[PDB]
């Protein structure tokens, strides 16, 4: 041990440490200091800079004996704290550039860094510095963060005065539509929100830790579990498994299809008799420490039979294939798409046919914190998991019988949480701390590790798709017809209706009078699948996209022109047969038509014989809600002190459940004049909030938004004076009248797509979009840099512009990484951010530019629709239809790594 | 465990608590907010005080079940920080209420709860607040905490400018004699000066946190221990005794006399073969926390055969009492006073004799901080231990043969401390760290409660004595016989020392030509002696001066006078045959009288039939500096920077090493004109600083203070340019010259008092004082209320008169103490402060008044003596003195409990 002598945010600090300990431990475990996030522990995601002597370093990957005597040091507390703001943390709140907000310390440290190497950087030097440094962000699409620097930069200058950071009102006292920040910017940006791992360092001594002995096979037969030497390891307490479980000891898929040859009890919560992929929990090491629980995981012995495994769709499909789960065929699911006449005769008599194969594959969620969750026992006798659940009540029903416990005797709770695009939509850790601390009576804690939170969460799952269109020579399409297989690896959760999605979207966007398809959902042993944002979008409307320009071609028409022909008017439906509830396509066609012609002339004008440009187009399209009568409550309440809660289950992934709540509660409630600061929020309870219902399907918004509206006009009902003006609370207790109000709303008029044809009116609203990409590809070597991203988008009504820029930024750089470099492939290569293709900065254009061209929704709130899901429906197909117009090749299945894309050039 | 959403320090924290926890562990250990600070535990200190809802609470005593849902909670981090002080935090630096700093956030809390319900108090309703919170203090005697309220409150009503909390420089530039604030101050009164118990929170994880095996009897033959239960037991690592110490396991007094009849290694280290006194550590439990560690100790068996025990001086030193160290006599020590003629003679022939039987008892130190040591090896192989030590090469001398290392290969250092008052000249935790640090090779954290503070600290030693005087009818002092026995407990260190003590301090003051005497020193099992303020003077002294109160009486002479006729003039000498240094008696008489003779008047006029008031006087002298030619060393280093540092160990308990450093070189330093802010001190490390020497003896401003500034004389040399003016550090390195230079100091005039006669001229400068004590006492009661204390004080020239004034409030009030409430006799009873008679504010008077009556010193820097011990030598003697002038009664026996009063009242 050393003592060392330092000076850490101002403030001299007699430390006492090991040599060889990160300066991230030391820094967030003895002193406290939790500001300083660690994400991938790995030096490559920059959420623990912190400035040390001048320099911006990575604290996770910095020994202390890297940390002289003497050292200066400066976490995100030393920046500002809350009214104490630094100029970078007043402008990450007026941009919006905190989303999920795990990024945004390491950022803001970083930034400060700098600032104070060069005042006045230009928008490129911020780049060139985030790159450098590593900083990574999976929300933003980094816009909104170069835009805070910027207007920071000005501020320290003196070309700007600091009180032009602060959100000025509109002055018709309206938030809705606004840029007002939302409610969780400064403890984000102040690194004073505590999520799930800050909170395992601040629970009491006898929290036990846990770790998880994972199967490092991908199918077993499992024989037996010795325990025995991790039970004589430093700090360990026991060792629990499928033994210590107290009820089924599986997860429910709950909404399992009738049609389903499975039934949906398939996903163990501790291994039991097998093992289904890599990663597989099989027991968990209980221990006073993280380290202490990891280090006793290694020693746990598991003896295994292993078996074949099916590693893709295809091979888990092959009619001779054994059976992953005994009893149940490894494809468990079909879905038909039947609307209009049969379309052989169709395509055999059609000017014009194409066809292609496409592929989408096992797409990594990333956020930069991985899943974490703890639980322990009430003093009431309940069981309580706080976790990073997107639907705290769905998950509630999922475990409840596989832990033992009634409903009433579990209580779920949504920590703020560092991001999940989908992967929340399923439980993962939820049951697993439920069970030990059920088992052992104690507080429980479980972190994963960055690899763990790539092979063990779930993923987008793969699509092998076979896509065909027939047409007139003007381009009127005709039929088409669609054959799809999902890979939802060993899980059954939610796949049959991932499946589905192939019936509702394939070709969505034009009028098509007649189709004929079938998707097939398949087991195998690769990550199960878990919604990842777009559930079947990105997979269907790649393939329909892509095959849309290659119309397009063999027609000799423009893909844009092609789409205009073609894109939903009155009179239309969709493939689900089901009439549009807006036509905005059209619209947002004409308006981009210029851009897309100057694009293309820029294109020609500015490639060279070596790297070649070109521009794309595609159309995006998806629902607001879960299918059929979607649903939701909220309670509005008039609290003694003048303000108002807005008690709602609206799950934060980081998208902006505050702010939405905020926002749509002070549009419904302006005739009783209520202030936006007034107004508050619920974090996700299943005990003391309302069943608001996940947030999946870019439904939000759209449902809880509804019912948050509903039961605000019920509130100004209940305090309505006779003679006019409202009631105080005061007055309203005297008079003993209610002051805690419900509302409730209903998409009454959806139904479900029915099992044999596919038809139906599964959403009440969509949200709808066109892409342009404008990309160069240096032939050389086959690396396709993205220029500029155009989204096209009609979202109905803003209820808070910085929220629905920033969600169509983070959609637009997924895209990206979907289009260009990311996979979840190989069970090792692929369990780094850099190994699986995360985009950073550099990766990500500037130019993000989005035109809003709403058509207010007859069923959405103040005509709002979603909008989370929008932006990543088929931005991968823009940018693939780009590499195309740009050489001359494409690329039918993704990613378009540099080597695939050299092949087809070379071919 | 529950979850509870609250607000501490302005921002929401979500927390995760078991609802029997204590509220100071959840904000000191799962918050990290070691500001709270933690002394006695049960909720008799106030260290712990916070803001709860608006009413000041103990946090050591507030379950997490009192704090609800939504709680509003200001620690001292949320009164303000560095950069950013509350008035409250201003005022207490620029009033000097910072001395350890241990009870000032649980002060600067407690009183932003009493301004924010009474705005404008008066000094009563100030002090009536901090009784009824419990805010305690050892070091300042309340009055500068008061003077600081007051100046805040003014504040922050308005009616005084903020900018007049701060310091203004006297602009002759001159710090020596000001009131210019101490360099620790606001770290002190921020909380954010890490104490021993704090630096253990911020240890990493893996350090273990030790307790001790304790014994439970007063004397015994230890048979054997049985740790088996122990090791089974949560978290236990392993268990030490005797048996893993690596050298003697005995503590070497070091300078044992040699006329001791004992070699001074009879202390152990861990118990081997006996238990000498109740509290003896015989095991330390190694554990993950503290709690752990001492639920295991509870559970060692010790297997002992129980020895009658001697529990006091004169029961062990009986003719046939057994040795407690076989083959050495429980009466281990003599020292003789012999000066001048014959006194049996001078007795017979003399006008008038008195004579007194008075006894001093087993004071406690009571610090608010409880003892703490912390211990590891360095990767440089050497044992570190960092503690309370107020003598760090000193213990490590006195330690090193016992634990198995050389003096290279053990370092200890001072950590920040909450007083000590003394009992940190001894080894305490030293030793006990050191031997579990390097058994097991990890680093060990030891805390003691406040029960093992008080029953397993040393304390001061108990003397029985009987003196007398010969004298002439005028009063003139002719000779006098003392005879003195010191019950040391079972340990020597410094014990026969004690007794010498006796030889110089009975009867100073006055010229006694002819003197016979003898002190013993006697072994018991009691509380082994630990240097307590005065160090020998309070127990001399009180005999001494009540003894000239008895002469004055039975002359019928005013006892003001008669110390005015005796006191020290040219040509006198002092016990030990010396010539005192300067000679202020008289003046300082002179400058008391009418302030005497008014109290006189007032106490006449005020007192009633059942209230009887009373004025008492006595007369303090002691050393500054250790035995004979004391010495010190400093280095004085420009840096490169241009800030200069001053290197020493000068340890500080909280006295002021810091400001004597930095107020002493800044003098020093004057021709180069070194601004006080540019001058750094140093922490005691014995490996990097150089030997000081103790904090002992009222030396450091004497020996240290003449060592810095010889050193820094020397470094105005080292930087001189030819034709005038000095040199950079810049053109010193240029020209390769010396930037840190040596400076040492020697009282080369003392000498050691002689073995056989007790005569010699021990040290070279002595401080001198004159005390006047106002009480009133209630005949009905026997309850005495000291009312006002005036200290006539020569201190030669002032180093910081914020420190010196503060010295003497802290010494008055222990005095207060001494006098009226304070022992440590029932091993159980006195183990808390209150059971002990701790002096809270209300019993002690917010009139304590000083007097600078200075006569600058021959070998003094600047003139200047040692302050820390002289407002101890004889206040409770004023006090003892001034319940005889109201009541007619005499109190013989500390301390002056009422029963005892009102037994003396009515026999
Ligand atoms: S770079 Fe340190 S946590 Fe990712
Ligand atoms: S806001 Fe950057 S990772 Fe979520
Ligand atoms: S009153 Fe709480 S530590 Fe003393
Ligand atoms: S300053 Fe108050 S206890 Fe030391
Ligand atoms: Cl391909
Ligand atoms: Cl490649
Ligand atoms: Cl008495
Ligand atoms: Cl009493
Ligand atoms: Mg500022
Ligand atoms: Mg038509
Ligand atoms: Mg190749
Ligand atoms: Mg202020
Ligand atoms: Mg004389
Ligand atoms: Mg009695």
């Amino acid at each position: 041990m050393i003592q060392k002598v330092i000076t850490v945010n101002g403030i001299e600090q007699n430390l006492f440490v090991d040599a060889e300990a990160l300066l991230s431990d030391v820094l967030r475990q003895q002193l406290g200091l939790t500001g300083v996030k660690v994400g991938c522990e790995q030096g490559q995601c920059g959420a623990c800079s912190v400035i040390l002597d001048g320099k911006v370093v990575r604290a996770c990957v910095t020994k202390m004996k890297r940390v002289a005597d003497g050292a200066q040091i400066t976490t995100i507390e030393g920046v500002g704290q809350p009214e104490n703001l630094h100029p970078l943390q007043k402008a990450w709140v007026l941009h919006g550039g905190a989303q999920c907000g795990f990024c945004s310390p390491g950022f803001i440290v970083s930034a400060k860094g700098l600032l104070d190497t060069n005042a006045d950087p230009s928008r490129e030097d911020v780049r060139d510095w985030f790159q450098k440094h590593r900083n990574a962000c999976r929300c933003t699409g980094y816009k909104p963060l170069v835009d805070a620097v910027m207007d920071a930069a000005a501020v320290i200058n003196g070309k700007k005065p600091e009180t032009d950071l602060e959100f000025k009102m509109p002055a018709d006292g309206r938030i809705w539509g606004s840029k007002y920040p939302r409610p969780t910017a400064v403890a984000k940006v102040t690194g004073t929100l505590d999520y799930g791992a800050d909170l395992g360092l601040k629970m009491p001594a006898g929290t036990l830790h846990l770790a998880m002995v994972q199967a490092k096979v991908s199918h077993a037969n499992i024989k037996g579990i010795d325990t025995s030497e991790a039970l004589t390891m430093p700090g360990v307490h026991s060792v629990i498994t499928h033994k210590d479980v107290k009820g089924k000891n599986r997860i429910t898929g709950l909404i399992t299809f009738p049609t389903n040859k499975g039934d949906g009890w398939d996903r163990p919560i501790l291994c039991d008799e097998k093992v289904f992929q890599y990663g597989d929990c099989i027991a968990l090491v209980c221990a006073d420490s993280e380290a202490n629980a990891r280090a006793a995981a290694e020693k746990v012995k598991v003896d295994l039979e292993e078996l074949p495994a099916y590693m893709s769709g295809p091979a888990a499909a092959a009619e001779d294939a054994i059976e992953i789960h005994p009893g149940t065929p490894n494809v468990y699911f079909e879905q038909p798409i039947v609307k209009g006449e049969d379309t052989g005769p169709i395509f055999a008599s059609a000017d014009v046919t194409v066809e292609g194969d496409f592929y989408v594959g096992r797409q990594p969620h990333m956020p930069i914190e991985p899943d974490v969750a703890f639980a322990y026992m009430g003093d009431d006798g309940k069981c309580y998991i706080h976790s990073k659940s997107i639907g705290v009540h769905l998950h509630l029903y999922m475990i409840a019988p596989g832990v033992g416990l009634e409903p009433d005797q579990l209580v779920l709770v949504a920590n703020p949480m560092g991001g999940t695009f989908g992967y929340k939509f399923s439980p993962t850790s939820e049951a697993l701390v439920a069970v030990a601390a059920m088992a052992t009576g104690r507080p429980v804690h479980l972190r994963y590790n960055y690899q763990q939170q790539q092979q063990y969460t779930g993923k987008r799952s793969p699509w092998e798709m076979n896509v065909k269109f027939a047409a007139k020579k003007d381009g009127t399409l005709l039929a088409m017809e669609s054959d799809w297989l999902v890979d939802h690896g060993p899980y059954s959760e939610f796949g049959d209706l991932l499946t589905l999605r192939g019936a509702q979207f394939i070709g969505a966007g034009y009028n098509i009078p007649n189709i004929r398809g079938l998707g097939r959902t398949v087991a195998t042993n690769h990550v199960w699948g878990s919604a990842f944002r777009g559930y079947g979008a990105p997979q269907s409307m790649f393939a329909s996209e892509c095959l849309m320009d290659m119309l397009a071609e063999k027609l000799g028409m423009d893909p844009l022109e092609l789409r205009y022909k073609n894109a939903y008017r009155p009179g239309d439906t969709n493939p689900t047969g089901q009439e549009p509830e807006v036509f905005s396509l059209p619209d947002m066609i004409d308006q981009l038509r210029p851009k897309y012609q100057a694009a293309l002339e820029k294109a020609q004008k500015e490639s060279t014989a070596t790297h070649k440009k070109g521009v794309g187009i595609s159309i995006g399209v998806y629902g607001s809600g879960l299918d059929g009568p979607d649903a939701s409550e909220a309670w509005a309440e008039l609290n003694a002190d003048g303000t108002i809660t807005v008690h709602t289950a609206w799950e934060d992934h980081g998208q902006g459940a505050d702010i939405g709540c905020v926002g749509t509660a002070h549009e419904a409630l302006r005739p009783m004049g209520v202030a936006p600061e007034k107004i508050k929020f619920t974090w996700p309870n299943t005990a003391t909030t309302p069943n608001s219902g996940p947030s999946g399907g870019s439904r939000q918004q759209v449902m809880t938004g509804n019912a948050i509206r509903v039961a605000c006009e019920n509130l100004l009902k209940a305090c309505e004076k006779p003679g006019g003006g409202y009631y105080t609370y005061d007055e309203l207790k005297a008079a003993d009248k209610p002051t805690k109000i419900t509302g409730n709303w209903t998409a009454s008029g959806a139904t479900h797509c029915d099992a044999v044809t596919g038809l139906g009116k599964p959403f009440v609203v969509y949200m709808y979009g066109v892409f342009m990409a404008e990309v160069t590809v240096d032939v050389a070597t086959g690396q396709t840099t993205v220029d500029g991203m155009t989204l096209m988008a009609d979202l109905g009504s803003l209820c808070n512009q910085l929220a629905t820029d920033g969600q169509i930024y983070g959609g637009l750089a997924q895209g990206i990484g979907l289009a260009l470099s990311e996979d979840f492939e190989d069970i090792k290569k692929h369990a780094t951010l850099v190994g699986a293709g995360f985009p950073f900065i550099k990766q990500i254009p500037d130019k993000l530019d989005i035109v809003y061209v709403n058509h207010p929704r007859p069923d959405g709130p103040f005509g709002a629709s979603g909008v989370g899901e929008l932006p990543l429906t088929s931005p991968h197909a823009a940018i693939i239809n780009a590499i195309k117009s740009a050489t001359g090749v494409r690329i039918y299945r993704l990613p378009a790594y540099p080597e695939k894309v050299l092949e087809a050039l070379k071919a």
